[PDB]
């Protein structure tokens, strides 16, 4: 009913086809317009389904294919909605028939019960007035016929060995020339214009050749004609039934003709309804029974359900009447509490009115038409239909289709006048000329038709006129489809035709003999009574021999007689017991018991129970070549173990159809003598199954009803006396089995028969017809009734495969010849109704075996998948409405399914009956609780992956699952739920555990377009080890350090991990040896602190006094003076500059060689009175010092300022350290110092002439003053640093006092250089303009040891603890006690580091590795190999002592000369690994503290990759094998011991690999372990890349290797013992790809490619060969090809003989939209066999090449299930292409298993 839905739901990339337009009109007209009533529409999308076959037969690779296989499933629906659509009442009519002659008074009194109760109806009963004595006629006919032949044979008869075939077919060929004379009389009586009926003829016919008299017979018309008018009779011929010629022809046809009254009686029933309304019975027919009568009586365990339902009428007519002599023979016996309950129930209620049902008014439909069931398959016996219903149309459509086949080739046949043997051999040949592969079993079905009812075994009418018609229609009306020969029919759609139950009552008295078939069983007594009335004989299949002659076994004669010349042996598996048991003393069961026992002596016994008294059990004892004897019945020890118990009871017949007495002993007898025989038994076996033989003459196994039927009634008495009995022996496996004769292989090879004569005679037909006809019988597994298992399917090939070759032969005669093609026939027949039938049922093997796992998950998945679809549909979900497999809720009937919308979030809830959805929750659930229970370990997390053993099962079908939801794509939408489901479980709580709408939506969004991987898919380079540590495993952390190339997030990944992988880069080798080159230089020589020089401030009371005495003002300008006179900076040991203590710098500019000088001040004077000037000395009357409110003086200005032009060539320099200030003063009363001449009197002088009247010093004025003391005042000042490109070493002065420290600050600006700045011991403000982030490095030497002043300089001390305990790091700010850095300029670059370095040793160097952005660091040691290592113990030690926590200190130095040192140390356990390269070669050693534990002068390899955790040390790299470019090995290597090495894991490219998978093909010792790994390293002498030979290496348990085929990679792993197998493996083709995994056992499933891309076309084919399987045979099981919709194509090469072992190949059998699927096999037809091993099909190809036999199995499942799946297949060979299977079965040899 997909309107608008289906376009935009089927999309393909390619533009619309013209076909699927088409479609879209079709399927838009069935919905556009639907006006009632129901034929149009039925037709319409008629018109659609065929109209969606044309495209998906032309375009078989669309991606339409698949929405449009979804329609026409829901196609299917719309015409069963159509059908139960109108529901109104049929017509009121009752159909009947008997035709040919006079209706029984037996019939009469059954059709009077039906218009007694339903009065309502009225019922017009059919008959051929025209026709009376045609019944009449047939039987003078076959009378005339019978004795004739019994004439032409009568010295033939006398003999007990002759069969009854040859008098049926010589009869026959009587009846047909008899037959003949009539249809010509016939002829040459009807052309005349005068119209004389039919028995008028047949009158005149009667009279004339046969012994007959028209008075007589003309009255048998008149009271024939009479009385059926009387009893409710209609004409045929006076109604317009046969309006239409083709029809009449049919009729006249099965009446006149062949003497067939019931196959003519089919074409009245079907015209009678299609004319009048459809209510059609037979006269053995009853109305239904109430339900409420029999409500309350229970139904004993004792007889059968169809018995049950007997009795209940029976208990009816045995009082109540209806009938004249109405058996309730089975009713009648041991029950008396119950027979008083029946009486009671039925005089409690009115007479007649409400002892049965009433059909009231029966609503069907315009189309439909309802007929009755009889097990499982239809029979009309009982119809209901609307006049000209469309069904009822179909059958008579049918009907003539199968007639005109017929008479197309019966009439050139029959035409020229030919005998019955010579007319039926142009008809078999006219037939199996135009035979096709549709109408193969439908040919065998009708070839026998001119022989039916004349000869057994022949029924024809069933494919003609019968059910097979019936059935045929009704596949018609359900699929959409026109004249179907042969389809399959499912009980699931049989329901809605069913005739209601409650008003059948099909089983009654006449009905269950009228089921009684015309069997060679029912021949063999019919015929005794032909020659018992021919000649006053006897009975002989019993008397003449049977005899009391008990005779003892013949020790002799046994040993060396039966047991040697035995030629018969069987192929089924011989775990059984046999029971031959003797039950009476003729020679005939006594030769019997002797051969049967020399099929198998070894495990069977001869008990001849005959004899009462000495009934001992003989046997073959544990050793031949003697009879052993054993009392009391039982057996032996080795007999004991055996699974299933046969027996065997070996006895004469009684000379009755269906026998009641089986060597004189009753149904009931039988069964107290098998249960005073079975508890014997016990004491030795206790088996799972049993199987009852029952051999001796008239001993058949019934077709219909073997209920009330020997042995159909013995297999209930056993049954629950026998399970009570033995245990384990389930509750239906119990066979039963009768047959008649004992057959034995000559010296000849021809199958021999012992009759009663007592001699072994070759009859072909007896033997060949008896081994077929035996069947086994058991109770259902559903408890309903008694079924027959079905035949051997290879043996009953193996019978018909005999017949031919002696069809095939001349020298047999004629008479067998044409007996034993209508039994190979008969038997071809049987093989096809399996097929047909649905009664093979799929294989249960008595383990589980690993490979049903698959099958039943493949399987369950395609269930759950389309039963979803229709869930879905019933309850209208669109796409918004995800499944919740976790809330599949149980009520109190049915189940109730959760909905979660995608787009509100919320959830509806359905309910189903379909437990279906319950039973995948559980397995579902269960597969993703398995993935996130290996998603170890709770602690750390989103993916750990800690994969092993048997979760990979589970992973491989969800990852199967998730991949088909690829990114945007529509469906499935099964396959998103679990992607969702184990979404929300691997990273919320369960699904079923979220209520909220907001938080659903969001999930189901992230979970959609995120992609998870919980299987792990095998890559080239080092495999993943899963080896778990610290909660993480090193394995698959170190595999993300090889791949992580953003060298910021490998450095992230080792800080999370725990992990150091060393960097042997040279660049990076470079970066630290500048950087501990400069800390080196600068740190050695010592500095004075600020200031020595200039002069300390001493604080007074809250002001700074820098000087006391005037001499000591005079001395500060002195050195104030000789500082700028020699530059602002000063050079000393030609390596830094020095600026002047106390020299105010503001700015010191690098590229351009200049200095900005701050502001240093002095206060100004004012007004003196009287100014002299006399030598150099100022006299004056008293000049006051502002203090303070005037202008200050700058003493700079004064001295000799030199600012450009610098000297800026070395680069170590020390920064300033004078904050700009304003020195206070005053003067005091100073005697002498007169004249006093220095540099800075000079300068006082200089700063008193440039200012005039502003700045006296030293003057007289009545006393002589001087400048007594100094006092500054500090204002805070910044100096700008400018930076060049060149590279700038910096030192911070000391401060002592605080007062002037606080008052400075710093600031540099980058240029691309590399800059340092050794750290002071009292902190100074600083701050960095990042320019390029270059090389920043900072000594934090004086603030990490212990600092003191000693003579004004510093010495360092030892390390302060805890000091780099609490380090903080920011982008904009470091903090490193005690000193601030600030940072600013900052570009946020994220690929420059920050250095710290200090010197823990004088030859060891520390060097910290900080990233700004990355709010972290790193540690690195520098120096030489052999002192770092000798004081390892106690540097690192240092290392803790400063508070360090980095677990690994990474080892870089470059040492004189250029060589250079790599390495990586760890802090816990003191391991460490170094590397360098000596003269171009590597070089590696492996150190535990002082300890070298590990050696390697030459290290060949590429790519080495050093990795350190803790105990745990890992080196990775490319090896070549043999110094060969091609040969590459990719290694992970553990160093442990001097000599020993541990091998993590390998991986091998297609050459190496290839010379593994060759050194396995070969390894085989055969069992050497486990020097096998170890072994193979020492093929690829591994020892070579280290450079001495003497080594051994240790293989870990889990310890991956993984080589690449050119197809895919395959995975080894260690087993738990050291025992290698494969982990996992894939491999794709160019179509599809096979994958192996550790768990499902050791099995390679094969599936098409899917592409992601789905508008794409989609490929329709599948490839396997055993070529990928080379070496690696040895670890696989079976192959599992798993096909899809889009394969129709299996291409499997089989010619590849390079391997010993060839795994089963399993083709499974999906659904498909394709009409044919084939299977390419490149290998001849012949070499081929093929077998039945339940519902699947197998071929098995036998070859011998090279001395080696060549076994390969192919198993395609579940093919012979149905005629769908069966016709689906077609299969090649190089030799002949495109064979059914139903061919392969007819030409080719077979063979049991
Ligand atoms: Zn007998």
């Amino acid at each position: 009913i997909s309107k608008e839905e289906l376009i935009k739901l089927a999309y393909s990339i390619r533009p619309r086809e013209n076909e699927y337009k088409t479609i879209l009109t079709n399927l838009d007209e069935y919905n556009k317009l639907t006006t009632n009533n129901n034929e149009n529409k039925y037709l319409q999308l008629k018109k659609l389904n065929e109209s969606i076959d044309v495209f998906m037969n032309k375009y078989k690779t669309s991606s339409r294919n698949r929405a449009l296989s979804n329609l026409k499933k829901d196609i299917l629906k719309e015409v069963i909605l159509i059908k139960n659509s109108n529901t109104s009442p049929v017509e009121k009519n009752l159909h009947f028939v008997w035709i040919g002659g006079e209706v029984s008074d037996i019939a009469l009194e059954y059709i009077k019960q039906w218009a007694d109760i339903n009065a309502e109806y009225n019922i017009k009963l059919w008959y051929d007035s025209e026709a009376f004595l045609v019944n009449t006629l047939k039987k003078a006919i076959v009378e005339s016929s019978t004795t004739e032949a019994l004439q032409l044979l009568e010295e033939e008869i006398q003999n007990p060995q002759f069969d009854n075939m040859k008098f049926y077919k010589k009869r026959m060929e009587f009846i047909y020339d008899r037959q003949k004379r009539f249809i010509n009389y016939y002829k040459s009586q009807i052309n005349k214009p005068t119209v004389p009926t039919i028995d008028d003829i047949i009158k005149s016919h009667l009279v004339s050749e046969y012994n007959r008299d028209e008075t007589v017979l003309e009255s048998y018309r008149t009271n024939s004609l009479r009385k059926i008018n009387s009893n409710h009779g209609i004409d045929i011929r006076a109604n317009s039934l046969f309006t239409e010629q083709e029809l009449l022809n049919i009729y006249s046809q099965e009446l006149l003709n062949r003497g067939n009254l019931a196959a003519a009686s089919d074409i009245v029933r079907l015209l009678a309804l299609k004319n009048f309304g459809g209510v059609y019975l037979d006269v053995d027919m009853l109305p239904g029974i109430h339900s409420d009568l029999f409500k309350t009586i229970s139904r004993p365990s004792s007889i059968g359900l169809d018995r049950w339902e007997m009795i209940k009428l029976e208990a009816i007519m045995k009082y109540k009447k209806y009938i004249n002599n109405y058996t309730s023979e089975n009713f009648d016996k041991l029950d008396q509490q119950l027979k008083d309950n029946f009486k009671l129930i039925i005089e409690s209620k009115s007479e007649k009115s409400e002892i049965f049902s009433k059909l009231e008014n029966l609503n069907v439909s315009d189309l439909e038409i309802k007929i009755a069931f009889a097990l499982g398959s239809v029979i009309n016996q009982a119809l209901i239909s609307k006049q000209g219903s469309y069904l009822t149309n179909l059958v008579i459509e049918q009907v003539k289709n199968r007639y005109q086949f017929l008479n197309q080739h019966l009439n050139p046949a029959i035409e020229s006048d030919n005998n019955f043997t010579d007319t039926t051999k142009i008809f078999h040949d006219s037939l199996f000329n135009s035979a096709t592969a549709e109408n193969s079993m439908f040919l065998t079905k009708i070839a026998p038709y001119l022989q039916v009812g004349f000869m057994p075994e022949a029924r024809s009418t069933i494919s003609l006129s019968g059910p097979g018609a019936y059935a045929s229609a009704y596949y018609d009306f359900i699929n959409l489809q026109e004249n179907t020969i042969e389809k399959t029919l499912k009980a699931s759609d049989l329901i809605e035709f069913k005739f209601p139950e409650n008003n059948l009552s099909q089983l009654t008295e006449q009905e269950i003999n009228s089921l009684w078939s015309f069997d060679q069983a029912s021949a063999k007594y019919q015929f005794e009574k032909y020659v018992r009335d021919y000649t006053g004989g006897s009975l002989s299949e019993d008397n003449g021999v049977d005899f009391n002659k008990n005779t003892a076994l013949d020790k002799n004669y046994l040993l060396n007689n039966k047991i040697p010349s035995n030629n018969v042996e069987e192929a089924g598996s011989k775990n059984y017991v046999h029971y031959i048991i003797q039950l009476q003393g003729d020679d005939i069961s006594y030769e019997a018991t002797c051969n049967l026992f020399s099929k198998n002596p070894k495990n069977s016994i001869i008990i001849q129970r005959n004899m009462n008294e000495s009934a001992k059990s003989y046997f073959l004892s544990d050793d031949g070549e003697s009879i052993l004897e054993l009392n009391k019945y039982r057996i032996p020890e080795r007999l004991k173990n055996k699974e299933k118990v046969k027996v065997t009871f070996i006895g004469h017949g009684k000379d009755e159809f269906n026998t009641s007495e089986f060597a004189r002993l009753s149904v009931d007898s039988l069964s107290n003598e098998i249960s005073s025989f079975l508890d014997t038994i016990k004491l030795d076996i206790s088996p799972k199954n049993v199987e009852v033989n029952l051999l001796g003459c008239n001993m058949f196994s019934y077709d219909f009803n073997v209920e009330e039927t020997y042995p159909g009634k013995l297999l209930l008495s056993i049954m629950d006396k026998i399970t009570s009995t033995l245990p384990d022996v389930n509750k239906n496996s119990i066979t039963i089995g009768a047959n008649q004769y004992e057959v034995r292989i000559n010296s000849e090879g021809r199958k021999e028969l012992l009759a009663h004569s007592g001699k072994w005679i070759n009859k072909e037909e007896a033997i060949m017809s008896d081994l077929s006809s035996k069947e086994y019988i058991f109770f259902d597994s559903i408890d309903n009734k008694l079924k027959a298992k079905s035949k051997n399917i290879p043996g009953l090939a193996s019978i018909s495969e005999d017949i031919k070759t002696l069809l095939l032969d001349a020298s047999v005669s004629p008479d067998t010849k044409f007996i034993l093609n209508n039994l190979k026939l008969n038997i071809e027949s049987s093989i096809g109704d399996y097929i047909y039938y649905e009664k093979l049922e799929p294989v249960k093997n008595i383990i589980h075996n690993s490979i049903d796992d698959l099958i039943d998950e493949f399987n369950l998945l395609e269930n759950v998948s389309d039963e979803l679809y229709e869930l879905k549909k019933l309850n209208n979900l669109d796409e918004k409405y995800l499944i919740s497999f976790e809330d599949i809720s149980k009520n109190n009937s049915t189940y109730s399914v959760r909905f979660i919308n995608k787009s509100n979030g919320e959830s509806v809830y359905v309910e189903t009956e379909k437990e279906i959805f319950s039973k995948y929750s559980e397995h579902i659930t269960k597969e993703i609780s398995t993935i996130k229970n290996s998603i170890i370990t709770d602690v750390n997390g989103q993916l750990d992956h800690t994969s092993q053993v048997n979760t990979l099962n589970a992973a491989f079908f969800i990852q199967s699952l998730i991949d088909y939801s690829s990114n945007k794509d529509v469906l499935n939408d099964l396959s998103t739920s679990v992607k969702v489901q184990l979404y929300a479980q691997l990273f919320s709580t369960g699904l079923n555990t979220i209520y909220d709408s907001i938080q659903l939506v969001n999930l189901i969004s992230n979970a959609v377009n995120d992609t998870i991987n919980v299987l792990p898919t095998i890559t080239e380079g080092i495999p993943i080890v899963s080896t778990i540590l610290d909660g993480i495993n090193l394995g698959a952390a170190i595999k993300e350090l090889l791949d992580e190339h953003d060298p910021l997030l490998k450095k992230e990944l080792e800080a999370k991990v725990g992990v150091l992988a060393i960097n042997m880069s040279l660049s990076i080798a470079a970066t630290v040896a500048s950087i501990v080159g400069i800390g080196a230089e600068v740190t050695i020589f010592l500095l004075p602190i600020a200031g020595i020089s200039a002069g300390i401030p001493s604080l007074v009371n809250n002001e700074l006094i820098l000087h006391d005495k005037a001499t000591s003002v005079v001395n500060y300008f002195n050195h104030l003076s000789e500082s700028k006179k020699y530059g602002p900076l000063k050079t000393e040991d030609d390596k830094i500059l020095v600026p002047i203590d106390d020299l105010v710098i503001s700015e010191i500019d690098f590229n351009n060689n200049s200095i900005k000088l701050g502001t240093c001040n002095i206060l100004a004077m004012e007004g003196g009175s009287g100014h002299t000037v006399t030598g150099n000395i100022d006299h004056f009357f008293s000049s006051p010092s502002i203090s303070s409110h005037i202008p200050s003086l700058s003493i700079y200005s004064a001295i000799g300022i030199e600012t450009e032009n610098l000297d800026f060539s070395k680069k170590i320099m020390m920064l300033p350290n004078a904050p700009s200030r304003v020195f206070w003063w005053e003067t005091g009363a100073v005697p002498g110092l007169r004249s006093l001449e220095n540099d800075g009197t000079r300068l006082l002088d200089s700063i008193r002439d440039l200012y005039p009247g502003k700045f006296y010093w030293r003057f007289y004025a009545f006393f002589d003053y001087a400048i007594t003391t100094l006092k500054p005042v500090y204002e805070d000042t910044n100096i700008k640093i400018k930076l060049d490109k060149d590279t700038r070493n910096f030192i911070m002065p000391t401060i002592t006092t605080n007062e002037i420290r606080n008052k400075l600050s710093y600031s540099f600006d980058g240029a691309g250089g590399t800059y340092s700045l050794l750290l002071s011991s009292y902190p100074i403000s600083t701050n960095i303009n990042l320019s390029k982030d270059d090389l920043w490095i900072f000594n934090i030497d004086n603030e990490v040891r212990e600092i003191s002043i000693e003579n004004g300089t510093i010495k360092k001390g030892k390390l302060i603890k805890d000091v780099l305990s609490k380090i903080d790091i920011n982008k904009n700010k470091l903090i490193i006690g005690n000193q601030t850095i600030d940072f600013s300029g900052d570009i946020d670059n994220k690929d420059r580091y920050i250095f710290l370095t200090c010197e823990l040793d004088d030859k060891i160097s520390l060097i910290i590795e900080i990233n700004l952005v990355a709010k972290s660091y790193s540690l690195l040691l520098s120096g030489d190999k052999n002192y770092l290592i000798s004081n390892l113990s106690n540097t690192i030690e240092k290392i803790n002592t400063l508070g360090l926590d980095s677990k690994n200190i990474a080892y870089n130095y470059t040492d004189e000369s250029n060589n250079k040192y790599f390495g990586a140390i760890s802090k816990t356990s003191q391991k460490s690994i170094i590397h360098y390269k000596k003269d171009s070669k590597n070089i590696l050693e492996f150190y535990n503290d002082s300890t070298l534990e590990f050696n390697s002068k030459d290290f060949i390899a590429e790519d080495i990759n050093v990795f350190m955790k803790d105990d745990i040390n890992t080196i990775t790299g490319k090896y070549y094998v043999d110094n060969n470019t091609d040969k590459s090995i990719d290694f992970s290597i553990s160093l442990v011991s001097k000599n020993q090495v541990k091998v993590n894991g390998l991986y091998l490219n297609e050459s190496v690999y290839s010379s593994y998978l060759d050194f396995v093909k070969n390894s085989d010792g055969h069992h050497n372990t486990s020097n096998f790994m170890n072994l193979f390293l020492d093929n690829i002498s591994f020892w070579k890349l280290f450079g001495f030979e003497n080594i051994n290496f240790v293989i870990d348990k889990y310890f991956t290797l993984v080589g690449k085929t050119n197809l895919g990679y395959v995975e080894f792993i260690c087993d738990n013992n050291k025992n290698i197998d494969i982990y996992f493996g894939e491999w794709k083709t160019s179509s599809s790809k096979s994958t192996i995994f550790s768990g499902n056992g050791r099995n390679v499933v094969v599936e098409p490619i899917y592409n992601p891309d789905t508008g794409e076309d989609i490929s329709t084919s599948l490839d396997f060969s055993y070529e990928p399987l080379y070496g690696i045979d040895r670890y696989i099981n079976k192959v599992l090809i798993a096909p899809d919709l889009y394969t129709s194509l299996i291409n499997i090469n089989t010619n590849y003989y390079s391997n010993e072992y060839y795994p089963e190949i399993i083709v499974l059998n999906p659904n498909t939209f394709h009409k044919k699927v084939n299977i390419n096999l490149d290998s001849s037809s012949f070499e081929y066999k093929w077998s039945t091993e339940g519902s699947d099909f197998i071929l098995v190809r036998y070859l011998e090449e090279s001395n080696k036999k060549i076994l390969q199995k192919i198993r395609i499942k579940g093919i012979l299930s149905n005629t769908q799946s069966f016709n689906k297949m077609s299969i090649d060979f190089k030799d002949i292409k495109k064979l059914s299977l139903g061919y392969i079965m007819s030409n080719f040899k077979s063979f049991n298993s």
